[PDB]
Parts: C-alpha cells; sequence; structure tokens
C-alpha cells in the first residue's frame, strides 16, 4: 500500500523563533487565543515570553494552566470548558507534551463534541471535523507533540494511559526555539531528550518504517545522540540542537508508529506517574535486544550515528553496540538504571504486561510480543 | 533569525498513492475539481488514471489542458477562465511543473484577483488570501512543484522566466506515486531528474542553508544519484526511488532558495525553449566549480553519497570528485555536454547573463557573481 505524510503545514526553528506567533496569528485573522499550559510554565515565566508578544502586537489571549503531568480527563474535560467560555478563536499549546497533548484533546472535542467522554478518541479516533486551529510551543527536548498526530489521555479512573491518533490534531503552526526550553532542569532535559531518542529508534525499526521515515529518525538519533549530553550539561547550543532533533524524530515516528518501549511505558506512566522520558529510558535497551534480530540492518546506522565505529564489526556486534551505546548514554544523562529504583513493583508486572499488550504503540513493534515475553522484559529491566 | 519550514500538511506516497486521493476530498467534503493539464497527458491516458477513479466514487470534476511546457501568462489567464466558469470547488494539477505551476498561478490569481497581470506576482507575491486548495499529483522525476511554495511563469512578451514565492501556493495534498511517471520517456526522466539533482546540490549550498534542510538535501542528493541511471534505463522500482527523492529535494530548496544553476537556466528557457532539466543539467558542473571554494566541506558530502569514495581525498580533491561526479552522470543520462549542442547562441550570452543575474534565484548562490562572472559561466559552458 501507499504511505501517508503528515506534517505541520507551517513550523519555526531556531532561538526566537516565538517572535514569529504575532505574525502568524494576523497572517491568517484569528480574534482570541487560549493558552494550554502549567502553572509551573506561567510562574516561571516562560508563557510571559509569548504573551508579553502578543501584548505587544496587540493580540488577545486568555489563558488556561490547570494541565498536570500526564493530563486526565478531567483535566481535558475543564480544558474544553475554559475554551467554550473565551470567545477564542484558536489555542497556543506552551509547554511540554502535557499541556500541547490536552489542547489537542480540547481542539478535537471543540469540533466533534460527539466525543465528549474522551475515551472514544483512541485508536485512530473517527473525527468528521478538524480540531480548532492550534499553535504550538514545546518547552521540552522530546515529545514532538507539536507535530505527531497524536495525543495520550490518562484515565484516572481506569488507571490506564490511552493514546489518541487522528490527522486532525496537527497544528496550523508549530515553534520550536529552545530559548523556550532553557529553563528544564537537567534532569528533565535528560528525560525529555531520551524520550525522542526513544522516539527515533523506535520509528526506525517500526513496522511502518519505510525510505522517507527512516531517512528522518536516522537523522534524528544522530542528532539527539550527539548533543543530549551537552544539553543536559548546559550548552544552550546544544539545547538548539536538542529542539531540532526531537522534532525531527517526530516528523517520522507520527506517521509511521513505535513499539514496546513506549507501549510498556504508558502503563508505567499511569500506574506510578513515573516520567515517560525516565520510562522510555530505562526499558529502551532492553526492548531494543528484544528486538535486535528483527531489524536488519538497522542498529548497524543506530550505532554508527552514535559514535560506536561500527567498521568491521559483525551484525551481531552491532547490534550490542548500539543498545550499549543506549545504556552508556542513559548512564551519562543520570537516568536511573531500573525500574526498582522508580518504584515499580514487581506484583503488578503482570498487570502492566496486559496493560502495554494492548496499548496501541506495541503493534508497531517489529517482533510481536506476547503477554509472557513482556512480563519477562518488565522483570530484567526491574 | 529563524528559519521557516513550509511542508505539505498532507502527502501520500507509493505505487498508487493517487488512489487516496478521491477519499482527501470526501474527508474534506469539497464539491468539484478544475484538473490543469496538458494533452499530451490526457491523450496518454494519465489524466484518465485520476478522473476514472474520481468517476467510480461519484466526484465531479472538469478538465482544463490548455497547459504547454514553459507555461505564460496567457495560458494561465486562460485557466483562471476556464476555472472561474466551471463550480470549481477546488483544483487538482496533474502532470510536471508546467501543469503544476500554472495550477497554482490560478489558485492564487483566483483569490488575490489583485494580481490577475502575472507580473505582479513576482519574488515575495504578497498576496493577502491563500490559494484554492489544490491537489498536486506530479508526473515527473524533478519539479517537486507538488510541494515547494513557488511556480515560475513565462513573459512571453518581457521574454523571461520569472519566479514567484508565497507560502500561499502550497497544495493541501501531494500524491506522490510513480505510476503517473512511468511514461517518461527516458529523455524526460533524465532531464527532470537532473533537475531534481540540480535542486538538491543548489539548495544543500544555498544561503539561507541550515541544519534541517542540510540533512534533507543531502538525503535527496543520496537517492537522486542511487536511482535516476536505473530510472532512465527502465528500473520501475528505481522510478519510485526517483519520485521520492525529488520531492525530498523539495521539501529542502523551496524552504532556503537556490543559486546560479537555476538562475542561468531559466534566461535559457525563456530564450530557447531549452528544458528546464537539460539547462540546469549542462550548467550544473560548471557553476558547481565557480562555487566549489564556497561550500566548506559541502562537496566531501556530495561526493560520497553520490559513490565517490572521498576517504584519502583533500578538500581540493573532493571538491573536484563531486563536481566529476555530475559530468559523469549527465553523461551516463544522455544529456548534451555543451550549450552549443541545445542551440544556444554566442551573441546572446551578454543578455542571459543579465537574465540570470536579475533571476531572484541567483541570490541565493553561496559565491556572489557579478555579470561578467555569469558571461564567464555561459562561455565556458557553450
Ligand atoms: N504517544 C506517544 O508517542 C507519546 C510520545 C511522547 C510523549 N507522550 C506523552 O507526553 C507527555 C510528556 O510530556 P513532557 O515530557 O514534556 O512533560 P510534561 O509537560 O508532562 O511535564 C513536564 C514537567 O516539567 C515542567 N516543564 C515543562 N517544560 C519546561 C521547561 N521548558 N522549563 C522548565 N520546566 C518545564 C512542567 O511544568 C511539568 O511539571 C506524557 O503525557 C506522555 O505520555 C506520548
Ligand atoms: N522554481 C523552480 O524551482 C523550478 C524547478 C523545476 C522546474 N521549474 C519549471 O517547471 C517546468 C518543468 O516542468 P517539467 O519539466 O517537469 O515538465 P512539464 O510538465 O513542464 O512538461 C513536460 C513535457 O513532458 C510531458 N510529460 C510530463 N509527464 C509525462 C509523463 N509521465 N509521461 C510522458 N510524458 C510526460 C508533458 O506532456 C510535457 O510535454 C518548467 O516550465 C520549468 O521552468 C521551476
Ligand atoms: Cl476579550
Ligand atoms: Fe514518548
Ligand atoms: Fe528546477
Amino acid at each position: 500500500m501507499a504511505n501517508r505524510m503528515i506534517l505541520n503545514e507551517t513550523a519555526w526553528f531556531g532561538r526566537g523563533a516565538v517572535g514569529a506567533l504575532t505574525d502568524e496569528v494576523k497572517r491568517r485573522g484569528y480574534q482570541k487565543a487560549l493558552i494550554v499550559t502549567d502553572k509551573t510554565l506561567v510562574q516561571c515565566g516562560v508563557v510571559a515570553k509569548v504573551t508579553d508578544k502578543m501584548d505587544a502586537a496587540g493580540l488577545a489571549w486568555a489563558i488556561y494552566d490547570g494541565v498536570v503531568p500526564n493530563p486526565t480527563i478531567t483535566v481535558v474535560k475543564e480544558g474544553l470548558g475554559v475554551f467554550q467560555n473565551s470567545g477564542a478563536d484558536y489555542l497556543i499549546a506552551i509547554g511540554g507534551g502535557s499541556p500541547q497533548d490536552t489542547c489537542k484533546a480540547i481542539g478535537i472535542i471543540s469540533n466533534n463534541p460527539e466525543f465528549a467522554d474522551v475515551r472514544s478518541l483512541e485508536g485512530l479516533s473517527p473525527t468528521n471535523k478538524p480540531s480548532v486551529p492550534i499553535l504550538a510551543i514545546p518547552t521540552t527536548a522530546g515529545t514532538a507533540a507539536e507535530v505527531t498526530i497524536n495525543y495520550v489521555i490518562t484515565d484516572e479512573e481506569k488507571r490506564r494511559k490511552f493514546v489518541c491518533v487522528d490527522p486532525h490534531d496537527i497544528p496550523q503552526v508549530a515553534f520550536i526555539d529552545a530559548d523556550m526550553m532553557d529553563g528544564m532542569p537537567p534532569a528533565l532535559k535528560a528525560a525529555t531528550g531520551v524520550d525522542a531518542l526513544t522516539h527515533a529508534i523506535e520509528g526506525y525499526i517500526t513496522r511502518g518504517a519505510w525510505a522517507l521515515t527512516d531517512a528522518l529518525h536516522i537523522k534524528a538519533i544522530e542528532i539527539i545522540a550527539g548533543a543530549l549530553r551537552g544539553s543536559v550539561a548546559g550548552d544552550k547550543d546544544a539545547g538548539e540542537e536538542m529542539a531540532l532533533g526531537q522534532y525531527v524524530a517526530g516528523m517520522g515516528f507520527s506517521n509511521v508508529g513505535l513499539g514496546l518501549v513506549h507501549g510498556m511505558a504508558h502503563p508505567l506512566g499511569a500506574f506510578y506517574n513515573t516520567p515517560h522520558g525516565v520510562a522510555n529510558a530505562i526499558l529502551l535497551p532492553h526492548v531494543m535486544r528484544y528486538n535486535a534480530d528483527f531489524t536488519g540492518e538497522k542498529y548497524r546506522d543506530i550505532a554508527r550515528v552514535m559514535g560506536v565505529k561500527v567498521e568491521g564489526m559483525s551484525l551481531e556486534e552491532a547490534r550490542n553496540a548500539a543498545v550499549e551505546a543506549v545504556f552508556a548514554l542513559n548512564r551519562d544523562v543520570g537516568i536511573p538504571p531500573h525500574l526498582r529504583d522508580v518504584g515499580v513493583r514487581k506484583e503488578d508486572i503482570p498487570a502492566l504486561a496486559q496493560a502495554a499488550l494492548d496499548d496501541v504503540c506495541t503493534g508497531g513493534n517489529p517482533r510481536e510480543a506476547t503477554l509472557e515475553d513482556i512480563v519477562e522484559l518488565y522483570h530484567t529491566a526491574w
């Protein structure tokens, strides 16, 4: 079959890309905006960075900083609520995947009221109308939610993180600039960073993978690999690189899927509020082994673009170098090696496994996985 | 400053991507389409490939096959005309850069009546409204007009081919499938193909160049370089590869510019009806030389991805390998080596040089060029 690609029809890159917002707004005559964000972000004067420009440019805006890490259906509802009573024309998502994924949720439902519940929006959410125009402004080195046609919400009730995929999510314009992301504490940079790396690697070997997708992913890996460290260390230049690499990774996996690393990470989110960045970080290497054999020459390239001199290695050799380069990075970035460090409980392995087994992302894994295979993984990752 | 990226918000790739058309139209309830095309394409049962699917899907369509190679203002007017009298909800561009560039022209003017002239639309076209939704379906290994924000028109009167640039031009969906391109005779595959390679190389070294754009271009070069030959010799899989590479190149140069090769080729089109592809083809290597020194390590990369073992080479060495790899391909592909072979006159070089000096593309050249410098070029290319 043919492959479909869904990208931002417009996107801005580099320190100060946020400056281009006011004009994008004008250029397309929007009247009022609902800013969807964190309270942490508003307090740290990050949102101000945008509202201030909007103010000077005389642009109307209202805020909703109700989002919390791992956005729940109640948050999404509260937002839709705030949205419906603002004369808001569009929305601006300032923040990581949470406020951004929340924002996409709000945009879709506000036009597909049909799906007010928000369960009914999992998988390929059967929407008939494109979401309210949304401007994405990421503040983290990961998610790439600014380009992906997907959002994940948490159903606290059913302690399970569910993924929603719909080409109707996609922002009209994405503003990617490290200036908005400089605030990230080291731990946060590392976490989001590795999430992006995870995104890149899982998309390079996902099942839908093909020419364009592979090209994008491998490049993203390359970028991420050679900068996450310096960024976590503070090098602002490396931060700008990260900002790009995470975005590139999104251009790919969004249009092609991921794998178990994400499938085995979501349940971990829903179960212990384990930061996605950290979850993937911990699994990734292990899941990579579990996948090694079903990835042809892939890992060779992965190992290469990560500094490993894969020259003269055997495919098996390379496959270990790759998995190892990863382990190496997490350690060098401060991510705990085991799930036991992040409070995962063995008595839950069975539950999680099932949660993962079902999770939408899993299907994209190059190597089918059985409940037991996964159980095995969670353990050997504990 | 920041870099802005403008891509297709939606694109389909692969043999049969045209199949996804009917649905797209539906998933976004349009009503009627004006097919902008050739007669050659019509007679060759190529447009049928689309009209047939639309008919079966019960989609209304009207055709306009008045386009000709290197489309003139009169053609663009005649089209706008036919369009303004059809009940045309949106338009579908089936064909190379001509029917596609014609189509974008028609789409823009039909919403920015302000420029019914078509000179008043050169450079950064000051349009205030986005063009009529246009679905691009390329039939050639080049142009990439389906993703670039620019169309070029011919002012037969003031015989000079002028480039028009405007983010409003951009098609809503692009359908890239080698099935539409299989008809290209070898000389055509060759010509359009090298045009694509030309785009990739020029965009890789154009002044606006940066991270994302460098990545895209270098990948495109890689793809094109490794398939054009096979495609021209008949390999359908090589054809599918080309289809992608040319599109990829578009993703880059559209958003960053080109250089002299295109600036020196346009006047050649306007003057002698020289196929854009063959013109670029002939110049390219020469212009590359004139540029070598102002392209850092760029050529080294170019040479590599073209099969050149740039291993123990000096930057000078590599730079020559690159320019050579090109000469090598043109030959292998059947493109005449001198402008004299394509009827270029030596009495006119001064005219052309001026024409090129004024061409919008030129300014992107990494090395400033003077009228005389260009004259030098046209001569050493004759
Ligand atoms: N389905 C998928 O493929 C996929 C992929 C990636 C992420 N996700 C989802 O994305 C979310 C992860 O988002 P996230 O990692 O950005 O975190 P987040 O936004 O959920 O939380 C980040 C925390 O860091 C703070 N923060 C955010 N940006 C900051 C900045 N620039 N400076 C200082 N502090 C900042 C916030 O205030 C917040 O407390 C999860 O909900 C996850 O499930 C899904
Ligand atoms: N601004 C830019 O960057 C840029 C880049 C490339 C070209 N251009 C312009 O675009 C045009 C280039 O168009 P083009 O060379 O792709 O082709 P075209 O459509 O202009 O003309 C192609 C000719 O080849 C025939 N043809 C096209 N597809 C065919 C197929 N599948 N099978 C058999 N015959 C086929 C057509 O019938 C026509 O006669 C030129 O007018 C050029 O000036 C601009
Ligand atoms: Cl108000
Ligand atoms: Fe993730
Ligand atoms: Fe061209």
